[PDB]
């Protein structure tokens, strides 16, 4: 992570900040210059990590060329954007900052990537846990696991009249907890929630194992759910309708 | 269907109101009091009827003994807080409005109920398909085709700065559609989904044959869902775990 070095900083220099009036939380952009500033050069947004990978390449055109450019197919599935979108993108038609971009910003530094995310507080949404699973897949299927890492930054804050103060931080990294402990709530659409800072940190395994463990509490997990609506959806009206 | 006899005054008496700034449309109130005046004895708020039918009975107490008074093993399920919340109350300790109940609003008359929910503008979530198979199944049970129905009022509202100006209105009624329109957002926590302007009302059949066809449509739905989680998220991923 490259965060994280300097997470002291950004904690104890966010833990007393300020803010006038989903929603919206513009914690998020005091993070962003924070890094862009201090870590300039790194940070990027997802889109503007898109443009500028295109325009350093203005010779290639076409979405197939230019999903090359990614050089990892996993770096592509996580970051690009569909096929269309690539196809019509032309140095005076750049992309533009996007809700479901899977990085609300994107640490980059010699191959190296840092999804990261920032949360702001019923534990909130953090990833679908099928592109999860897509994402293991992918990783394994080229051996890619040593390319990116999914972080988070948490940030609290007090309602205190029409302002809102923040009061602490919270770190953490995907890779770094153990697979079965990520909650994932099937109603919600499939989305996997959980708070930073409950969020574990005790994996020690390879990533690759990090992979296989996520995909078999995936697997178990899915397949236990679809037996549950069987049993409880299905087996139990039948006498109705028969 | 109550409220409908009278809905084109409504409807017009609405479809040029107010109001000021989830979140919240105060809209709703404003049918409860033009179907509290003009609708007098017969409107209720759920938690409401609750007071007002264990006051009527003080001599009965506990769960068991109150929920009798409900004469309908449906409507009990349909209506009734759980057992210790019923145990609970004591005349001096009323219910009070509560989040989950089943219809903002009930109109009683003659043994007969009418949930009515009122919606205000993605189609919001009307109710869990679950929850209407069960209901379904009680039905069919205790072959109570003719205790209730569930209606709903629509309102439309456009943004004219702080204020909020309502455009027109929309009356639909569940047992009217056919059951196998029934949008079921699986993801979005198995809650029915659907305008109630876009809401169908051709059905013709009988209540009982409404309540079977729901659950054919529901059950159908359901296994299909099942195969599908194992066809997309178990089977594919095997390999990487075996």
């Amino acid at each position: 992570s490259f965060i994280k070095p300097i997470y002291q900083d950004i904690n104890s220099i966010l833990i007393g900040q300020k803010v006038k009036r989903a929603a919206g939380e513009p914690f998020e952009k005091l993070v962003y210059k924070f890094l862009k500033e201090n870590l300039s050069d790194l940070t990027f947004k997802q889109y503007e990590y898109l443009n500028d990978l295109f325009m350093k390449n203005p010779a290639i055109i076409g979405h197939e060329a230019r999903y090359k450019l990614f050089n990892s197919p996993t770096l592509l599935f996580l970051l690009s954007r569909g096929k269309a979108a690539t196809e019509n993108w032309s140095i005076e038609n750049l992309f533009e900052e996007k809700q479901n971009d899977t990085a609300d910003i994107l640490l980059v530094k010699n191959q190296f990537y840092e999804l990261l995310d920032v949360k702001t507080r019923q534990s909130p949404n953090i990833i679908s846990a099928y592109k999860l699973a897509q994402t293991c897949a992918k990783m394994i299927d080229n051996k890619e696991f040593d390319l990116f890492d999914i972080n988070y930054l948490e940030v609290d804050w007090e309602l205190n009249g029409e302002d809102l103060v923040c009061v602490s931080t919270s770190f953490a990294e995907l890779f770094k907890s153990e697979p079965s402990e990520l909650y994932i709530n099937w109603a919600a659409a499939m989305q996997i929630q959980f708070h930073v800072r409950d969020l574990d940190q005790g994996f020690n395994g390879t990533r690759e194992e990090w992979a296989k463990s996520y995909l078999k509490h995936f697997v178990t997990q899915a397949e236990q759910r679809a037996i549950s609506m069987i049993d409880k959806f299905v087996k139990p009206f039948k006498k109705y309708i028969l």
